[PDB]
């Protein structure tokens, strides 16, 4: 019993960051099989920032101006290509380390562990949402560029996020690890504001079937809604719209806590339309939205 | 910029977690060195768990009856101790991915990282703080005993926590790595109360320092306070009383922001008198305890 904020075990994706400096510029950098993955941005000045050419910056750049360190032994780059804004850095050796791992992209909503680095070293873990404007909430500072965030199923690790930026609000942009940002967001020290970011719906109901197993039942009322009648008040309270593909992937939380989809809705009706009238949820003094329905099961089952 | 509840990488520690296995009961150890430890109670069935002689239930067991098996190759048992609540058991080999390390007992308002394992495998990590009253609320289902919290120092991974028992209210007791329960605890399936927990005030006043540095502010006053004044306002409102010592501790967040430690606790004094009015600091309904000092220098810095 017990529900915490949980990130994955770090230490196949530890195995995998290096230190990567082009010029006066160092970042972090990911090495898996003989390619490391980084930030295109490596290769510029802060007054390149404001409107870089990356093909043209690129052309001034070779194989051993970029300097690749694994703890206390260099890389020998032996081949570097742009792919939309990741560099990929052919090293003569593959990384022993290199665990199994997909590149996947994520849907909005959907969770990872972030290991932040500075200069190649981790520093923390923590576990994220792609907020459905596209930005993460996360604790970046300089030199921070480069950290991946992941998934990890049994053995194999899904690289999903790479950090490039800090927007002027404070919130986190990045890439892909084919170097496709997630958002509008260009890798450019310009305006760029993110959308209306709303609630993850879903999630949010996951964490409250969470608090129902996990002992935190007071919310559950008599009451019941229609997807049609909880859609309106999401819309009033900026939540995302639920569809039956949410209801469909609440359905183990619904049978292991035998509390109807919508009985839960319901229930998160009252809770947007009243508050929490100072009492908590897990700890929690708001509706947490950074647990998926995958995320409360595995959390609520154990699986390693 | 941002501020998240971070755990240390848990790489250095996942290297040490085995499965122990004694007649029908399995749990993890912790290998180091040429040494298993993990929660004696091991060796008990869930009977046993009501009145254990463990003196008498260990003289039954033999170096054979441990079966230590690190991912899937079997450690030979060449002896075994009770220490307090942990068995050692010595193994024929040293653990090749034994980091650098430190037994240490940590006070209570300290934080740590917890790697949760089921059968020697990690499943997850998450930051937590030790309590006042030497509980923990961590995530821990059956078969998570002998997950440890840890620290970690550049490399040398200071051990703190050993997981052993769930209390009925859904709280977690445990040890240190030398087996001395945390708190008044018995390592029995029995009535054991925990004390009144209190606030840590000074990790919540940390915090606050964490918010103003990551922008947010709107709760600065005009005001200031007593050290005096404002555990009067503590001991009301269930907060531990601050001492110089808190305040001495508080100096490098105080000079980095400018704020005097009297004036961030006039602010935490009218946040306690008046709650939140429905506003939020660094993404929280309510006062975070969580973080230490140090904790919110090493985050506030990049510390790895
Ligand atoms: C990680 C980071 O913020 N790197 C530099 C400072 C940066 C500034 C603007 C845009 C981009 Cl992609 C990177
Ligand atoms: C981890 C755990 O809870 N193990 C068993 C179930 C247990 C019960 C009571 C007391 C103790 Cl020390 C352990």
């Amino acid at each position: 019993s017990g529900f915490r904020k949980m990130a994955f075990p770090s230490g196949k994706v530890e195995g995998c960051m290096v230190q990567v400096t082009c010029g006066t510029t160092t970042l972090n950098g990911l090495w898996l099989d003989d390619v490391v993955y980084c930030p295109r941005h490596v290769i510029c000045t802060s007054e390149d920032m404001l409107n870089p050419n990356y093909e043209d910056l690129l052309i001034r750049k070779s194989n051993h101006n970029f300097l690749v360190q694994a703890g206390n032994v260099q890389l020998r780059v032996i081949g570097h290509s742009m792919q939309n804004c990741v560099l990929k850095l052919k090293v003569d050796t593959a990384n022993p380390k290199t665990p199994k791992y997909k590149f996947v992209r994520i849907q909005p909503g959907q969770t990872f562990s972030v290991l932040a680095c500075y200069n190649g070293s981790p520093s923390g873990v923590y576990q994220c949402a792609m907020r459905p404007n596209f930005t993460i909430k996360g604790s970046f500072l300089n030199g921070s560029c480069g950290s991946v965030g992941f998934n990890i199923d049994y053995d194999c690790v899904s690289f999903c996020y790479m950090h490039h930026m800090e927007l002027p609000t404070g919130v986190h942009a990045g890439t892909d690890l084919e170097g496709n940002f997630y958002g509008p967001f260009v890798d450019r020290q310009t305006a760029q504001a993110a959308g209306t970011d709303t609630t993850i719906t879903v999630n949010v109901l996951a964490w409250l079937y969470a608090a129902v197993i996990n002992g935190d039942r007071w919310f559950l009322n008599r009451f019941t809604t229609t997807l049609n009648d909880f859609n309106l008040v999401a819309m009033k309270y900026n939540y995302e719209p639920l569809t039956q593909d949410h209801v469909d992937i609440l359905g183990p939380l619904s049978a292991q806590t035998g509390i109807a989809v919508l009985d839960m809705c319901a229930s998160l009706k009252e809770l947007l339309q009243n508050g929490m009238n100072g009492r908590t949820i897990l700890g929690s003094a708001l509706l947490e939205d950074e647990f998926t329905p995958f995320d409360v099961v595995r959390q609520c089952s154990g699986v390693t």
